[PDB]
């Protein structure tokens, strides 16, 4: 399961400091941090991630977007299976 943090702000560390906090913990997690910055949006896309640790770095990227009051858009990038029955 993959999930794709998009972080728009306006000011620069307002990314900065958002993407260094993600980045921070990320590292205590078995998971792959890659981000490309596409004008003005931070498209984060962490490739394996658990559905319990889902809920912790989704809920932060809510805190990060509070406290800098910028935008925050996150996709759940789901596992799927087209199933016989």
């Amino acid at each position: 399961m993959e999930m794709d943090i998009r972080f728009r702000g306006d000011d620069l560390e307002a990314f900065e400091k958002a993407l260094k906090e993600m980045i921070r913990q990320a590292r205590k997690f078995a998971g792959t941090v890659t981000y490309t910055l596409d004008g003005n949006d931070l498209e984060i896309r962490i490739t394996g991630v658990p559905e319990q640790v889902r809920k912790e770095l989704a809920k932060e990227a809510e805190r990060l977007a509070k406290e800098f009051n910028i935008t925050v858009t996150y996709t759940i990038r789901l596992e799927h299976h087209h199933h016989h029955h």
